[PDB]
DNA sequence: ATAATGACGCT
DNA sequence: AGCGTCAT
């Protein structure tokens, strides 16, 4: 009734970049821009696999996780760009770098909470309201969302896809209580002008191109997002969700893409998100738990709580390579040399992030798999980082792990290993 | 035999 | 402390 909270109280945007590290070779590469393209790490084993695909490859079926020469079966003029390689691995600092380019625009506008290296949360509440009053009274033109999709809208009494989006903003913004500074829908608008901005102002100094989302909480802008990509935003109104989530397929939302989410179809023998409703609390609490029932239930009505957490920088600085098949490191030397070739480039990035962030890791997570094993990680162990000395921290990662080999001998090493990955964390104020 | 990372919950 | 899940 009047004390039924609707989940309405903030405004937040899912930014996320369209075909990110695609972007970033598209902007070094002009050859590349508008074209089937694809980027890729490690052309010796079928070309590599793809890891980024822009949109023109895309409509030839071009995947992530496909191998390079499978993707030139489907489209023979695809361009593939390879991630540069350091000390025999993959290096991500070309995007790295992008991605602190975008992180610093964002900020400017609000604080953000940096989830993906492409994505970032933003809480646009207080901006909103600040934005409210500094527009008096005006309506809002259309003008000022020249790329925003309405969910949901037109309904009721052009057949072209940019024709449907002016309909549904003109509907909407027809629609528009603008005396209230307390409707949210009116502050979603107004969340969307400003991400407007912000959008232009990302491709206005970085060139790139992104899509948002936003709604009243991460999980429903994160869902909008991806709604209209690329190179559109999408507001979500809390009353477009159960037109939304009548067909939503569960495993769409965020967090119940894995097991979770197949529990929540083989259990209750449903298919949709909007079919949670039925359910009590409870119910939800006993065959989840109590923290995944409580979070269901006020899910399905598009509710989440989740707060916009103000960090722009990683929590942990990471490093790892895998050696699949007949590569899985067999022998002692081949261990200590590549622990050393991801201890170097941690040290690089570490040094980086002490002078640009002034912090400093102080545990240093080692993590391997074995051949055989089934998971992504095989055994976690850990020891203390106190130099940024590369050949210290080869030297403490083996000593932890050493005792792992089940190797008779000293110079062979078995179980293969399939997996090594080193990551500094535990960052104090430095 | 896509890989390379990163956040967070559970016990 | 170390493992398990979910993610891009
Ligand atoms: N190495 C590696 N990189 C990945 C993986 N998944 C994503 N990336 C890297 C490369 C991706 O470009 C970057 C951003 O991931 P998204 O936002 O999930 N997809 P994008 O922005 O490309 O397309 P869209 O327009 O659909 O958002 O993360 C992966 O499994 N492995
Ligand atoms: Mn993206
Ligand atoms: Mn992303």
């Amino acid at each position: 009734g009047p004390h039924m909270a609707t989940g309405q109280d903030r405004v937040v945007a899912l930014v996320d970049m369209d075909c990110f590290f695609v972007q970033v070779e598209q902007r070094q590469n002009p050859h590349l821009r508008n074209k089937p393209c694809a980027v890729v790490a490690y052309k010796s084993w079928k070309g590599g696999g793809i890891i980024a695909v822009s949109y023109e490859a895309r409509a030839f079926g071009v995947t992530r996780s496909m191998w390079a020469d499978d993707a030139k079966k489907l489209c023979p003029d695809l361009l593939l760009a390879q991630v540069r390689e350091s000390r025999g691995k993959a290096n991500l600092t070309k995007y790295r770098e992008a991605s602190v380019e975008v992180m610093e625009i964002m900020s400017r506008f609000a604080v953000i909470e940096r989830a993906s290296i492409d994505e970032a949360y933003v809480d646009l509440t207080s901006a909103v309201q600040e934005r409210l009053q500094k527009l008096q009274g005006q309506p809002i033109s259309a003008d000022l969302l020249p790329s925003t999709y309405i969910e949901g809208l037109p309904q009721g009494p052009t057949v072209q896809k940019e024709g449907m989006r002016k309909q549904g903003l003109f509907q909407w913004l027809d629609s528009l209580q603008i005396d209230n500074l307390t409707s949210p829908d009116l502050q979603l608008t107004v969340g969307a002008v400003i991400v407007e901005e912000m959008r232009a102002a990302i491709e206005r100094e970085t060139g790139f191109q992104c899509s948002a989302g936003i709604s009243h909480n991460k999980v429903l802008a994160k869902l909008a997002c991806g709604l209209n990509k690329p190179n559109r935003q999408t507001l979500v109104s809390h009353g477009s969700v159960p037109q939304l989530f009548s067909q939503m397929p569960i495993r769409k939302i965020r967090s119940l893409g894995g097991k979770l989410g197949a529990s929540v179809i083989e259990i209750l023998g449903i298919e949709y998100m909007g079919e949670l409703t039925q359910f009590t609390e409870s119910q939800l609490q006993s065959h989840f738990g109590e923290k995944n029932g409580s979070w269901l239930y006020a899910m399905c009505r598009g509710i989440e709580h989740d707060p916009v957490k103000p960090r722009q920088l990683p929590k942990t600085i990471g490093c790892s390579k895998n050696f699949p098949g007949k590569t899985a490191l067999a022998t002692r030397e081949q261990v200590q040399w590549w622990l050393l070739q991801l201890a170097q480039e941690l040290e690089e990035r570490l040094t980086k992030d002490r002078n640009d962030n002034d912090r400093v890791a102080t545990q240093l997570v080692v993590s391997i798999r074995v051949q055989g094993d089934k998971r992504l990680s095989s055994l976690r162990r850990c020891c203390a980082l106190t130099r940024y000395d590369a050949h210290k921290m080869s030297h403490d990662a083996f000593t932890v792990i050493k005792n792992c080999n089940t190797s008779g001998i000293q110079t062979e090493w078995s179980p293969p290993l399939t997996m090594l990955f080193l990551c500094a964390t535990k960052f104090s104020a430095s």
